[PDB]
């Protein structure tokens, strides 16, 4: 509350620690689907139904020029990624198991770089 505050986490890392997190995900043999945005133009159905698309490269973008205030909204953005392509796509499908393999991937080096 005011004047009343738990003890300040350095987040001064979080940035730079954020950054190899996501070279790591661009860099995995699974991320193919996630690589770039979907094509609105190309995609039927993709435009109308994930009605918040995001993928690697704009997140790279994002977190390039100080768009995420803190470590939580890259999370975020992240898990949009795999929601919405568990929206869109089967399990059974090469790009619905691209996003279970991605997904936990990335919840395990969050965990080990900050919890």
């Amino acid at each position: 509350s005011m004047s009343v505050k738990k003890p300040k986490r350095d987040d001064s890392k979080d940035l730079a620690l954020c950054s190899m997190i996501l070279t790591e995900m661009e860099t995995h043999e699974d991320a193919w689907p996630f690589l770039l945005p979907v094509n609105l133009k190309l995609v039927p159905g993709y435009k109308k139904v994930i009605k918040k698309p995001m993928d690697f490269s704009t997140i790279r973008e994002k977190l390039s020029s100080g768009q995420y205030p803190n470590l939580e909204t890259f999370a975020l953005d992240v898990r949009l990624v795999f929601d919405n392509c568990e929206t869109f796509n089967e399990d059974d499908s090469d790009i619905g198991r691209a996003g279970h393999n991605m997904r936990k991937y990335f919840e395990k080096k969050w965990t080990d770089t900050f919890k």
